[PDB]
């Protein structure tokens, strides 16, 4: 019941485009990472975009 990469940054309110996000996960900053399925990315419901250190 989780949502797959499409939909899990339509939640954002503010999103970009998808190969732009593959920099972000480059980056460490969404966690956890995507299940590498071979060749494609499940974003689990329990991934997130974080900011620096301040939640």
């Amino acid at each position: 019941m989780y949502l797959t990469l499409q939909e899990w940054n339509a939640r954002q309110r503010r999103p970009r485009s998808l190969e732009t996000v593959r920099r972000w996960v480059r980056e460490s900053r969404i966690f956890p990472p995507p299940v590498k399925d071979g060749r494609e990315y499940l974003f689990h419901e329990s991934a997130v975009k974080v900011d620096l250190n301040r939640p």
